[PDB]
């Protein structure tokens, strides 16, 4: 129920470049971690919730 740093990083990573991913995109991304969807879905929404410019 808690991410790995290098999970983090691999996140982070994908925000810098796509702060809206597709459906299939997040699915395809939570495959390669090992995560959850619901996880990573939830992951971008509250990573987004914290800036006003990142909406």
């Amino acid at each position: 129920t808690v991410f790995s740093q290098a999970q983090l990083c691999a996140l982070k990573d994908r925000f810098q470049k796509q702060k809206y991913l597709s459906l299939q995109q997040m699915q395809e991304l939570s495959s390669i971690l090992n995560l959850s969807y619901k996880q990573v879905k939830t992951w971008f929404q509250n990573q987004r919730m914290k800036c006003k410019r990142w909406q």
